[PDB]
């Protein structure tokens, strides 16, 4: 249980709990949360034991620094060239963290924190969750990877819809375009990441691992190169003590250890 | 007509018919199958007349082998990887085959069974049926091309999402997100795949096949070698009997040879 | 204010609206109207005081030949390639366009005029509208581009099922697809593109232009190239007088001059 | 037979020979030369007779306009991404070229020229050519494709050293590395260009044209991608009338019609 | 020992000797030796004491069916896109052999041949090796696999020299371009090839087999797929016996059993 | 001035020096080393003055841990699939460096140390520079990035002889191929690292980082996406001062300040 300035980290029942602690802020995606997230990387790196992460935020907020911009506006071409790298070497190890990640969703995922959302594995969000691309107000371009991220979910007519509006989806919305995997209560949002979180626990991390790394890449590969990908995954699967755990059990005609997530209730 | 191990094979009105007929033990994906479908896919190669293909089961099934994963359970990496390669090539054969393939689903098609769906040119489906990815639950990697085909038919979250919970879709949903072209009753399903089978029968076997490979490399690819892959193909079109005998009869104020699949009745 | 043979080309609050003028024969894609198109193009790039383009038609029809085809049945291979490369500059230039283009469509989008609305950055749609590929009903395969681009707006399974069924899809469901951003009644679909189109004109070319292209290219690419291609495209919308503007505005709690898109009324 | 501003062009024996005419200021690439070239490939577009293209200079020149960027140095992001377009359009232009065009180069190549060298099928060169990339030298990047074509020609680690370096490449090294094909005296470079141009008139143009595309996006592509190009490219070839003269005449013990380039004398 | 109507089939200190047995027809690439080497391949998997393949011929040919050509020049469209397929099965096949093949070159290697060639994982010739892409001849463009393998080997220019001009390379100009590792007198040849396979033999089949496949993709992907592929793959590798044996008789100061090939002799 | 413990570290007008500093022991690419690395990285990033960085060793030495690796031999997939990344990161962060990196090579350069000098921009050796991939020897796949690089470098046939053979490339054929830009005496070596990376102080910073990151990911892309990358990137570089200097420099008959690398002497 470590309580940092940008969120607070624990680890219960082998699930590393990332709770964001500037609700009223908005949790801004800022030097100081990219430094304390990537502490909190680097804890999840060094102990395995750390099964599963969940993002999250006090209730109300989710993540959603203008000033940092105004003194950088005329900085130059390989400033911003570079900063924007920065911000980058973040979501890169987002999207090659080996531990599923669930993010839970209750307020607004603007701009960063849209593309925050985007590296998770699973979103969860209660009716209050907002998504929005809205750095074309700025006169920007969209950053932080969800030029990249955004059409891999939803296609490219839609990613063009939502980048070049600026407008707001509802939960509601994001569940139907498969942006939120289940919509929940806020009262209810935790509970719900608590029960999917704790369920993964009993999956095989190298299963897992290369699941997720393999799905990451899959729309950027192709046929052969995907082929040869899954080949070296299940060899690599193959060489784990799971696979007999779960064969065994079930030809025990018993449950395997890992049966899927709980039933919503 | 020919009764094999594991599917009847059946010729009517240039269309193929592959009824699996193992309903009772789900027509598993074993060697024998494999080797059944390998056995169609040779016959079908060799016989343009044979102009398109229906995969389903006897009602209640469609494909859904674990003493032999046990049996090989610490084989090795060098024979795994073998052995996934053994899965690809058919996976790999039946993506590459020319002619439009339909599968008509009234059962459960979990792991192989819906990789298999998803090398299919439409999917018809009865209430009946679930889709499921399982693999994690054995903690092993989804196979059988199932890394490469998801996203491209659902995009990568709804991949994930599927993948990480294991989680087994209905028709309905299946159908909302297009894996599914159409649900209907178990008992309608059957000619339903008829009626639109032997309506491609009319259809133009190189425009058929042309159309086919290139959907099936598009999202793998890029514009200019799609724009390549497209006037090579056109060319290859155009010296076909095909578009002559459709323009002149819409020409003459008649209907052509195709026009398209028949009202839903 | 510029009348032609196939459409007319009026510039109104730095939007140029194109209108297809051929009503009563569905403004076929031919030589005749690619010339008209590759004249308002030219213009267009020209002058960067036409902020944003509107493409639609005279009420009841959008886009939707077989003489000249008949005559070209059997010119051959070589001529047929050449053809092809003709039309996919057109569709190479509609997607190189640096300017925001809104489609506006009231009736039949078929073949080339589904292709015509794919190139669009946003669709609007009346209920009148019906989008098909129906290529396959000639013996030929989909062109101008249309092989490259429904995938990317609808994956894979769905590309295949409308090129090989051929079918029409309605407003209502080309909306549910992400085909199309808003469906509204024909007689105020106009006003809505009039109401979307001005609002852009507020927009940062630089980040519009930048924004588009990338976003044209993402599902082509692959992580570190997209990532690469957003710092040089951010760098150089921090080159622009946009963002000092916007963000000037809401550090003075004004809003910015580009608030996305009027609320629907 | 047509004089024009910055170019000669003379169609003889099917060959299209385009001679640079302004050898003193070392044929810059300027827009006077671009809309001369664009006219130069309309004019090839329209007539099938015009088989080979053979890009050349007055001897001791090949293609090597500071003020129009003097004069644009601050005209802002928008206006360069939109030129640097209007550039790539051209670029785009002579690699999708369904003719076989040779470059002969008796003189400096340098930017845009070495560019203008790298979108032909064969580089003849004297010993007088030079190859330089020399972008860096005015702070900029380099332009006109230079980024994705040179790395197909020479590697990564090659292109890399060359655009640092902007060292000049002379003739023997280019041969060594491949860019160029043969290495010839001045005063016997056309008589060469002449040879191997009319040996391509008999050449098929179907084949032609089929195997320059995909060669042009070999290695933007993967396996089964070109797979599917090389099968369709086959099947349109063999709807032409070539291969049947050329088997014809090689079961009858004679030489086909194309029998490669001439034996260097 | 087996003796088939197109080659011969010997495996010798885990070594598999393909000896095509038509030299005074130049052993052409027929259905006949497609369906020996076929057999020769469902041999090797089926069989991993068979550890690494050499592919050869009576000296004075390599590989290099006319009437077949003649006897469908008119089959159609349809017909040629499933022929090519039936071809590239094959190679497919060869590049995704989990053994390393070498070729041991010592006569022409031409057409297919040279496609044949381009799939081994190391090429030994003598000075009697010719290379050549011919297929221009016929008025048609490579197949087997060309387009794409050619270019991997030598760029894009020196491909599209190749196969416009179908110049026969020599073995010193093939070794000068990586085509051929080692060139060596024809009366020597034969036991270079077995000196290196046999120390191949020593090599790790897993280590082997996923370097093979990684390799065969790489100019096909991209940073991250490659990075996901290698972390796989190595993961892989560690859950082998042979890094162990190795690394323990390093540390022992002891040669490890694979030490490279032996020295030139 | 910082001596660390694998390295020394020194800024000499506006060039650092990476000295690596245990001669001895051949520089092994261990967790040590890494991290020095890593240390130098960062101070780089946050300092925009230190322009170019030679990477090298005292004289003798380049970079050539197998207690480690016998340590963790059976830690299993999951450990080995995330140390892979550890290393990986690295790698990636040297290929996204805005910087040109020197490396100066006099001595072994094997496995990791390869693998470094992959990631360089020029490659300077001498005659003791010795370069080897022996990976296989270890019954291992090559890893930090070598299967993505190498094949960039040489072409796909290259990389698997040196791969597959584990052989030793002296300076000379590494300069033949590519890999080595020049080769010096050892004695000459530093004072030529010297020279170049000075000139290229005066080299844009912009134009410098974009040209790189462009060519970084040139063969991973395609032809669109590239065009689109040199759009942005050449935007991004006219909005900075080198352009105006270098421009007005030349129009006044000057030498810009960047004129390429010092003559050899």
């Amino acid at each position: 249980f470590q309580s940092m300035d940008t969120l607070d980290f624990e680890v219960v029942n082998n699930v590393g709990w990332i709770r964001m602690n500037r609700a009223a802020k908005h949790n801004p995606f800022d030097a100081e949360l990219r430094a304390d997230l990537m502490t909190v990387l680097e804890r999840v790196r060094d102990d395995a034991d750390i099964r599963v992460l969940v993002l999250t935020s006090h209730p109300g907020s989710f993540c959603a620094n203008l000033h940092v911009l105004r003194d950088n506006l005329d900085s130059g071409p390989a400033y911003w060239q570079q900063r924007i790298k920065t911000g980058l070497r973040f979501i890169h190890d987002m999207l090659n963290l080996g531990r599923p990640v669930i993010a839970a969703v209750d307020g607004p995922a603007f701009g960063a924190g849209f593309a925050l959302s985007l590296t998770a594995d699973i979103v969860l969000a209660s009716p209050r969750a907002r998504f929005s691309m809205a750095y074309l107000r700025l006169g920007l371009v969209p950053d932080l990877g969800a030029l990249y991220l955004l059409p891999r979910a939803v296609g490219l007519q839609r990613a063009k819809e939502l980048m070049f509006s600026t407008r707001e989806l509802d939960a509601e919305e994001a569940h139907r375009l498969g942006l939120v995997m289940e919509v929940h209560e806020s009262e209810a949002l935790e509970q719900r990441a608590r029960e999917i979180a704790e369920s993964l626990v009993q999956a095989a991390p190298t299963a897992l691992a290369l699941t997720k790394a393999a799905l990451n890449v899959s729309l950027d590969s192709d046929e052969q190169t995907m082929f040869s990908l899954e080949a070296a995954s299940q060899a690599a699967a193959f060489s784990t003590k799971e696979p007999r755990a779960a064969i065994e059990a079930l030809l025990s005609k018993q449950p395997p250890p890992f049966r899927g997530f709980p039933r919503r209730s």
